[PDB]
């Protein structure tokens, strides 16, 4: 089934991980035009999420994921659930969000104490921690990049991402796993290196978004190897 994705950047591309994780699967995307990875930024596009879900339905999507973590967590857990209900009601399609994806990924891996490694400024990190706590997880510490650029996220390199995850875990080595948050990051080469070095799993925004959306679509598709314990 064709999977539709609402993505933060204006360009509206399918996030790059899809072709690596699931080369055989069809994805389509619609771009919100988010201007900054900040609460003020989210407020300027959040009301258009329902319309973009409908656009994707009109293009033949059979499920829709809102592929933005902070866009979906910044107002707390209830709003993540409510926005999902709104999308479903507007389209009659199964819908999900990237915040739901990462929650599901951490749960699937049995992660309760979670170290945070993020691209964000601290206001956004505080909101992430509050969301996770509402959902019965225990954030243990946090290291972050403090980036507000949207398209800028794709340019953070692998070595930077590995170092970020390692530093986050170093701060709390009793953690069960690591949440690497920001769906604009290109994390697929970082994940196996971090898991190799540390011995704990990483749940990363974009790959968890794909994993969750493919689960939602129901076909039982398996990801290509080398992308983390989440993919078996
Ligand atoms: O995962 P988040 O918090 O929505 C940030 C993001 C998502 C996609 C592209 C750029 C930035």
């Amino acid at each position: 089934p064709t999977i539709g994705m609402i993505v933060p950047p204006a360009a509206g591309l399918v996030p790059a991980d899809g072709a690596r994780l699931y080369p055989d699967l069809p994805f389509i995307a619609s771009g919100l035009g988010l201007g900054s990875v900040t609460p003020e930024g989210y407020d300027a596009v959040i009301e258009s999420v329902v319309d973009h879900a409908r656009r994707l339905q009109k293009q033949g999507a059979a499920v829709v994921s809102l592929m933005g973590t902070s866009l979906s967590f910044y107002r707390g857990a209830a709003f993540n659930a409510a926005l999902t209900v709104a999308m479903r009601e507007a389209t009659g399609l199964p819908c999900t969000t990237m915040s739901t994806a990462v929650l599901n990924g951490l749960r699937a891996l049995g992660v309760r104490r979670v170290a945070l490694a993020t691209a964000y400024i601290d206001d956004v990190n505080e909101r992430l921690a509050a969301f996770l706590a509402e959902e019965s997880l225990v954030p243990t510490g946090c290291r972050s990049l403090g980036i507000t650029g949207v398209e800028a996220m794709a340019r953070v390199d692998t070595a930077t991402l590995v170092d970020l995850c390692v530093r986050a875990f170093e701060a709390a080595p009793d953690s069960d796993g690591i949440l690497l948050s920001c769906g604009g990051l290109l994390t697929l080469d970082a994940i196996p290196e971090v898991e190799r070095r540390l011995g704990v799993p990483v749940v990363s925004s974009s790959p968890a978004g794909f994993w969750d959306a493919v689960r939602l679509a129901g076909g039982g598709a398996k990801a290509r190897p080398g992308y983390g314990r989440l993919f078996d």
